[PDB]
């Protein structure tokens, strides 16, 4: 139903980007730690514009995740419920059926987190800043970003990041360039 290459890809985003308190289950608590994190890193005025965008955007993502994975409606999402969902999404993308709104919010949230500069491109400096903070070493944020940017001849616009994003979550092709989007496997 789901190859290990995809499973393993799919749990990294869980254990490394969602379970921000490292307790086995995604819940809103994890989203607060993340909000705090990005708030600080990018030095946002604590209740100003970006911080509040980030918080009301992550309320939607939780609510989306909540609604599309929480089988028992217990306000927490286990890896089982997390894989169980992502399988549907893979079918979905493969079978044409596009992703639910909250996915496109998460996807673009990650982009906007990176693109502090505002120019709708992610230069290398922006990529290393974010993903190092997540505890990926710098010999990867630099390693991977060259896989993602093809040496730097390709600008990494919002569209490019979407393609890469997609390949990360659903491509079973263990040679696909987007498989390095969250670092190196
Ligand atoms: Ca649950
Ligand atoms: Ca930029
Ligand atoms: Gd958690």
């Amino acid at each position: 139903q789901l190859s290990d290459f995809q499973r393993n890809k799919i749990l990294r985003v869980f254990n490394t980007f969602y379970d921000c308190n490292h307790d086995g289950v995604i819940e809103w608590d994890d989203f607060e730690l993340a909000i705090k994190k990005i708030c600080n890193l990018h030095s946002w005025p604590t209740d100003g514009k970006k911080h509040n965008e980030a918080r009301a955007t992550l309320k939607l993502i939780w609510d989306g995740l909540r609604k599309y994975a929480d089988e028992n409606e217990d306000e927490q999402v286990t890896k089982e419920e997390w894989l169980k969902m992502w399988a549907e999404c893979v079918k979905s993308v493969e079978k044409g059926e596009s992703l639910p709104e909250w996915l496109t919010k998460y996807m673009n949230f990650m982009f906007d987190v990176n693109d502090t500069s505002g120019d709708n491109i992610i230069d290398k400096h922006e990529y290393s800043t974010v993903y190092m903070s997540y505890g990926i070493p710098k010999s990867d944020c630099d390693a991977a970003f060259d896989t993602l940017s093809d040496g730097g001849k390709t600008m990494v616009t919002r569209e490019i990041f979407a393609r890469l994003w997609t390949e990360y979550f659903v491509s079973n092709d263990r040679g696909a360039k987007g498989n390095h989007l969250f670092g190196t496997l």
